[PDB]
């Protein structure tokens, strides 16, 4: 075995090959979502919990949401019009072992394009969704849809939650880097299906996340030593973390039942996560001899507007950081582990589109978080590429 | 950077530094458990249907099952009895959230014991299950009543199956050599609480289950670089490979809903693991310049008795080669992914006790197979230390 452990690796950074994205072709505005929501699901007349909704909308800083879920599709299932008098699960099962596929394989076509080298090449696929209904996983679906070889090496990531698009790319790293000529299809995909629901006075923090919540998914090519002329990155994965802040179960939870998937979320979410985000920064990047924070590039899950500004005050970034962030929040809302890869995308296209030097805004290093169920944070460092 | 990239990763191969088991106090014989099982249900009165669950069980190769599930519980769930006349997933979710992470931390309690070395240098935690009630997944919790660190980097494996067994060696041969000092807490924990359901005419597709499916955790210390000395490592994860035997979707199955997890088997699969299961061993040994399958030690996921004899017979293995594996699935069943952990556990122990020249049955290289849903085969070479 002389040797031999050494050439199975792989040389350099696992770095990002090619990004594509995808969202169901159905725009919600949200404007004028609270007569909409509250019409189709049979709640009209609530005036007060209606006026409540309305509040949250018009405060989420989301302009705009792409939904699976239409008017017609929600008249053919009034069981997932309701909170939770009556069972849903089975038809959410029917409707998200078809539309997770379908945005997962949509999304990996266009990253598979941009990467312009031909699928047989892929060797690893991670797949992420928030929840999948059988077994097989949706993994082995996605695989099937995109004519992937049977010999892929698949991973499946199910019930992680909103930090997952953190998780995947700290995944893709360590099978990148250890597997020379690996070429990793990373898949993000999302929808409502799994969580829409009627509203319900002694339930407002599910009313939060049905102003929220929004579909897509996210695909990437991950691999290292890019072929020089022939792949070209866009990001390198340089470092990552997963930390749970103590004593913080309550704060974003899921169940899986009967009623299908029902969701918990406490108000202190923002507050947790800012004073515990200055710590993973530190821990980040005091490696790198880098205290200014300022000096990095952002990309931030956009869980909730409170979130971002409450991060950016506490670490005191400038106006710009969380542009591409809350950029992505007000044309998706929160896709939850995909929005970080719809950012980073953003990202990249606004550094070329403005003549940056780097992939990265001008800058050499970044941060990516990902938050979610736990409380979990998810820290990635990348470092841009140069344009 | 470069030399930040040399000194982030590991040296050598992943290794397996202790392993750790447990079930439920309750052993349930198999010789009795017709008669039991049709009873609690109150299929008595289908004698026809209970002749051929009588003769399944009496060619089972399987002598007792540790299970969760006592009368006394299954008395006080009788929706859990039902076969799919009434819902039964959020009683189901109840027991798991309590039963998967207490087997969990018995397994894992026991190999840190063995590993000897503190807790506070686990970095990793790969957790599998076939299902996960809510979010935070299984890992969450079992992290917490095992007190790790917060900054534990944790993935959840969940809905992949019995071949997952082999899925988490995969993932942790890749996490344990690209991170320098990293130890990877590896569990499977996995319970029929979810799974059992009384027997039904109207699919005998998922009869055979009933008889075969039991409980238990399987817990490993996985990490590069053993400390001379100190650690010890057992095996060495030196190649994995995950492939899909074509068209064979519907050979094994499971589905999550109101009625909690539904399964299937269909009669074909022994056929179809022992047709495909020679280029496995060609593709995956050729490297190594090894053609004959006698000269390797074994560890095969007993999906089942006929799927034993079929490999056993297509690859013309000696009568000693599949013994530790029949040998843990006389005494416990098919607890899926855990089976392959059991056995490979059963393997060292006995090489240790019968003299043998390596943890392997004196041999130098042994492989290790997980099969389940796609149909999904997982190939994990190994490579045995000195005695
Ligand atoms: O032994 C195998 O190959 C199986 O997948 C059997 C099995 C055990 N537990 C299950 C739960 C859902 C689907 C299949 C199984």
């Amino acid at each position: 075995f002389e040797g031999f452990r050494k050439l199975q690796r792989a040389d350099g950074f696992a770095s990002i090959l090619a990004i594509g994205t995808a969202n169901p072709p159905n725009a919600v505005d949200q404007s004028t979502y609270p007569d909409f929501y509250f019409r189709i699901t049979g709640n009209e007349h609530n005036t007060e919990l209606k006026d409540k909704f309305k509040r949250i909308c018009e405060r989420s800083a989301i302009k705009q949401r792409y939904m699976y879920l239409t008017e017609e599709i929600l008249k053919k299932n009034p069981d997932v019009c309701a909170f939770v008098e009556v069972p849903s699960l089975d038809a959410r099962q029917a409707m998200l072992a078809m539309e997770v596929p379908r945005l997962a394989k949509e999304a990996a076509e266009k990253a598979i394009q941009e990467w312009g080298q031909s699928k047989s090449g892929i060797t690893h696929l991670i797949f992420c969704s928030t929840t999948t209904p059988d077994l097989p996983g949706a993994d082995f679906e996605v695989a099937k849809l995109l004519g992937l070889h049977p010999s892929v090496k698949r991973v499946g990531v199910f019930q992680h939650g909103c930090f997952a698009g953190g998780t995947v790319l700290r995944m893709a790293k360590d099978l990148a880097e250890n597997n020379r000529g690996a070429r990793v299809l990373v898949i993000c995909s999302e929808t409502t299906a799994v969580t829409f629901r009627g509203p319900s006075e002694t339930h407002l923090d599910s009313l939060v996340g049905q102003a929220l919540f929004g579909d897509g998914a996210s695909a990437l090519i991950v691999g290292a030593d890019p072929i020089p002329q022939v792949e070209k990155a866009c990001f390198e994965i340089v470092w990552t973390a997963q930390t749970v802040v103590p004593n913080s179960e309550g704060a974003i939870g899921g169940k899986v039942r009967e009623v299908g998937l029902t969701f918990q979320l406490k108000g202190a979410v923002p507050d947790l996560i800012s004073a515990n985000i200055e710590n993973c920064m530190v821990e980040a990047f005091s490696q790198f001899k880098i205290s200014d924070w300022n000096k990095l590039f952002w990309v931030v899950h956009p869980g909730g507007r409170a979130i971002l500004d409450r991060v950016e005050a506490k670490l005191n970034l400038d106006p710009t950081k969380l542009i591409p962030t809350r950029h992505v929040m007000s044309e998706y809302g929160n896709m939850s582990s995909a929005c970080v890869h719809f950012i980073l995308d953003q990202t990249r296209k606004a550094s070329l589109q403005n003549g940056c030097s780097t992939t990265g805004e001008g800058l050499e290093m970044g941060v990516l978080f990902g938050f979610g169920p736990g409380l979990t944070i998810e820290t990635v460092v990348l470092k841009s590429v140069p344009i």
